[PDB]
């Protein structure tokens, strides 16, 4: 599918390892702190796509599914699927090519994307870097194919980042010579084959910024589908400009104020605000980027504070921002789990509730988005406005004239003071009817203008024209 095809599309991303079991157990064993494997495979993916659609999501994003270093090492098993050996092989603990064939039928079938995780920069080895036997790795099976070995010193210096390898002597990860033709055609012909083999509608390419740029463009195109890349570095100056060689990029930039204004009631609402415009500007297009509070590579949201109201409300913004909502696994039963490997829950362990708090506000939230986009062919391509905010408040708009979502996010948190808010900027006309989509009450446009918005308890307000909804599920 197309870039195009994606700016729709609002994304679960989970672990294949952690996320469901074949046997569809709630209580299989998963010590995050262990490592292992855990037992999740893509059968069981098929098996809970009605936990996952009911809360809204139009596609899922799964962990790498090649074939692994197979060691159990000293950093545990390869269940994150992010050290692989034999990139024609998949990795047999998520099942097998019929199964993954059969997660994308499914997807399909209920008019859902797959979009996969792939890694270009390395392979994974289970011992020092200098000692690396090659011969293991396929096709990549000599030296001749890698950088020579050296640590990333030095992380100002772009050349080391991109030419020295990540990991260490315990796990190395050897790098690919991403300049070497035969490396770009091993890799630009591999990709086009997994994607056409697997009927995959988008990737998402892991550690983007640790390959020289030019090799980007020949690798997207190769794939013929949206890539999505991660380039981990929260700087709009550095990352967006990945956005020249690659579809889109993660949020980074987003990420970091997104977390500050709402981990805690005295967050920085100015940072966000201005981070929104800064990267609405200076990205070559917001609309095609993937917004996020919560991956496996930093702490849980809720691992900052407990306050359900203060996940309500990032939550809220993450689906209703520019570009792709991308929530993970565990978010919506406000997993709290720190670093790597505390944040790879499994999420089978929570058993599943579609009546938690966050899986009913992320379904909301997901509910109006999807029927937006269902009336207003412009709503995707409409880029995020802020319209309003003060020391605890933000609001926005999103959409068409007439056709609007406009949203106001408070870091109040659940004990938050009842009170009304008046907001210029909505750009509603006078008297007008609206609905809250959340909480599923009205409120009318002031003569003023400015819109009287009841605020409690630190929720979240989503509003859209109430005539505007005729004929919807939402709020009967
Ligand atoms: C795609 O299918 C062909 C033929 O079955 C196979 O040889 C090739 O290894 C597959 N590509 C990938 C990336 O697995
Ligand atoms: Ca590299």
């Amino acid at each position: 599918a197309t870039p195009a095809d994606w700016r729709s599309q609002s994304i679960y991303f989970l672990l294949t390892d952690r996320f469901a079991r074949t046997d569809g157990s709630t209580t299989a064993t998963c010590n995050t702190a262990d490592q292992k494997y855990c037992g999740g495979t893509w059968q069981g993916i098929i098996d809970k796509l009605d936990y996952i659609q009911g809360m809204g999501f139009t596609a899922i994003w799964i962990t790498p599914v090649t074939a692994q270093l197979p060691q159990t090492t000293a950093y545990g098993d390869a269940y994150h699927g992010y050290w692989q050996q034999d990139i024609y092989s998949l990795n047999e603990n998520y099942g097998t090519a019929d199964d993954l064939k059969a997660l994308s039928s499914a997807l399909h079938e209920r008019g859902m994307y797959l979009m996969v995780d792939v890694v270009a920069n390395h392979m994974g080895y289970d011992g020092a870097g200098s000692s690396v036997d090659y011969s293991v790795f396929k096709p990549f099976s000599s030296q001749d194919y890698f950088h020579p070995f050296c640590f990333i010193q030095n992380y100002e210096d772009q050349t080391q980042v991109e030419d020295c390898w990540l990991g260490d002597n315990t796990v190395s990860l050897p790098d690919l010579d991403t300049t070497k033709d035969v490396v770009k055609n091993e890799w630009y012909d591999w990709v086009g084959s997994l994607v056409s083999n697997y009927s995959i509608d988008g990737l998402r390419i892991d550690t983007v910024k640790h390959v020289q740029k030019d090799f980007w463009p020949g690798y997207n195109k190769a794939a013929g589908v949206y890539c999505i890349g991660e380039v981990l570095d929260g700087d709009p100056a550095y990352t967006c400009p990945y956005q020249n060689v690659m579809d889109g990029v993660l949020n980074y930039p987003i990420y970091y104020p997104l977390l500050n204004a709402f981990k805690s009631t005295s967050g920085s609402m100015d940072d966000l605000y201005n981070m929104i415009n800064t990267v609405k500007s200076d990205c070559p297009d917001s609309t095609l980027l993937g917004t996020f509070v919560e991956n496996h590579d930093n702490p849980r949201f809720a691992s900052y504070t407990n306050d359900i109201a203060l996940a309500k409300n990032v939550a809220a913004f993450i689906i209703l921002n520019d570009g792709i909502p991308i929530i993970y696994a565990g978010q919506e039963q406000h997993y709290a789990g720190g670093n790597d490997p505390a944040n790879r829950e499994a999420t089978w362990l929570s058993g599943y509730p579609t009546d938690s708090e966050l899986y009913k506000l992320i379904a909301s939230a997901n509910a109006i988005r999807n029927y937006a986009i269902s009336k207003d062919t412009g709503f995707v391509t409409y880029k995020n406005w802020p319209i309003y905010k003060d020391d605890t408040t933000i609001a926005m708009r999103k959409g068409t004239d007439g056709s609007q979502i406009v949203t106001i996010l408070s870091n109040k948190g659940a004990s938050g003071d009842s009170y009304t808010l008046s907001l210029s900027g909505a750009g509603y006309t006078a008297g007008q009817q609206l609905t809250e989509v959340i909480g599923c009450t009205t409120v009318t446009v002031g003569s003023d203008g400015n819109v009287p918005v009841p605020m409690a308890g630190g929720l979240p307000r989503v509003l859209y024209p109430t005539e505007k909804l005729a004929g919807s599920k939402i709020c009967s």
